[PDB]
């Protein structure tokens, strides 16, 4: 969208003061966002990727309700500004567009600076299972099929493998043969939930550092910033994709692999976060399933990646040609590490269900 375009999208909507400038904002794959700057108030504008969002109107029930019990709680949340004609969100000239408030004085994070950091984020997290569990598994559309489910997301995968539309295969058989050898450990959360010996919860999905805000003095937690895959899962989604994204010790798409390990420090800084929020309410499966949840949504994402990769970057955004096969060598790097951490993690786990 050019500047003149971004501009006349922004006319559509009820913005308190006369738009300065409309600037792309964030890094994110999935959206188009933009920070408005107007001479009052700033707001994110963005372009809701109705490739990847198709019922839009499903997409924004969603987050009309999540935010709208949030508040009812007296809780920071996006706030939704509304269209001129009152709306919660816009077709403008082909495109699906919503604007929130822009949250002020915050910080945000796309690697962990600190433990400190990675364990407020646990809290965060944790906290918001509790909010979750509010709702019934019911109020919440799915918003994208098969979200989390691995042994879907590894049949999508040979489907790429097979196409090959690219040709790009012969020159990733190491990580193929990766995602290939785990095969075997992809279904573990899936049959959990279909036997009922994980529970169905409503959460979040999409647990990345960056989704929440810190106050930019205290550091502490002031709002979850991405509500559109709230819908139901088990609690391991949320917590494995936490320690994915968080608990490594380099960028998602970092070039030199020498950088990217796995910190047991920093798993143990979320773990004391999350589970000190959670500890009599999850359930000993659960419990048992911490460390390897972090391994199976290693493995989920950095499998999305190389697919992604395979079938020539229709999903995730990208600024060059091998960008999703950098970012999937660096999930495979992690899991690598995991499993030689097991015991470790473990362990962890164990001594923080006992002090708290
Ligand atoms: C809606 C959607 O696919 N979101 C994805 C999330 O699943 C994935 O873990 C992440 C990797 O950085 O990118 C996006 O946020």
């Amino acid at each position: 969208n050019t500047n003149e375009a971004l501009f006349d999208v922004a006319s559509h909507f009820a913005l308190e003061g006369t738009v300065d400038s409309i600037e792309p904002y964030g890094d994110g794959h999935i959206n188009t966002t933009y920070l408005v700057t107007t001479d009052g108030p700033r707001y994110i504008l963005q372009r809701m990727n109705t490739g990847i969002f198709p019922d839009t109107v499903n997409l924004m029930r969603n987050v009309e309700l999540v935010t709208s019990t949030l508040k009812a709680q007296g809780k920071e949340t996006l706030d939704i500004v509304r269209t001129t004609s009152g709306d919660t969100w816009a077709e403008i000239d082909g495109g699906a567009w919503r604007v929130y408030k822009f949250i002020e004085h915050t910080m945000s994070y796309n690697l962990v600076p600190n433990p400190d950091v990675f364990r407020e984020a646990g809290r965060a997290f944790g906290d918001f299972q509790n909010f979750l569990s509010g709702f019934d598994a019911n109020q919440l559309t799915e918003t994208i099929a098969h979200f989390h489910d691995t042994p879907h997301r590894f049949e999508d995968f040979k489907k790429a493998l097979a196409a090959d539309e690219l040709g790009r295969a012969a020159g990733c058989g190491p990580e193929i043969e990766f995602y290939l050898s785990h095969a075997d450990q992809y279904a573990v959360v899936m049959d959990g939930l279909r036997d009922g010996s994980i529970p169905l919860r409503v959460t979040h999905n999409d647990t990345k550092l960056n989704n929440i805000l810190m106050d930019a003095t205290t550091g502490k937690a002031r709002a979850i910033i991405d509500l559109d895959t709230i819908m139901p899962g088990s609690m391991l989604f949320d917590f494995g994709d936490s320690i994915r994204f968080g608990a490594s010790t380099a960028l998602e798409d970092e070039r030199d692999l020498d950088k990217v390990h796995f910190s047991t420090e920093l798993f143990r800084a979320y773990t004391e976060g999350f589970v000190g929020e959670l500890r009599d309410s999850i359930t000993a499966r659960e419990a048992e399933l911490l460390p390897f949840s972090g391994n199976l949504l290693t493995m989920e994402c950095g499998m999305r990646f190389l697919a992604d990769y395979l079938e020539g970057d229709v999903y995730f955004a990208t600024k060059y040609p091998e960008h999703n096969l950098v970012r999937s060598r660096t999930q495979i790097k992690l899991v690598r590490e995991m499993e030689q951490r097991a015991d470790e993690t473990r362990a962890i786990v164990a001594d923080v269900m006992e002090t708290t």
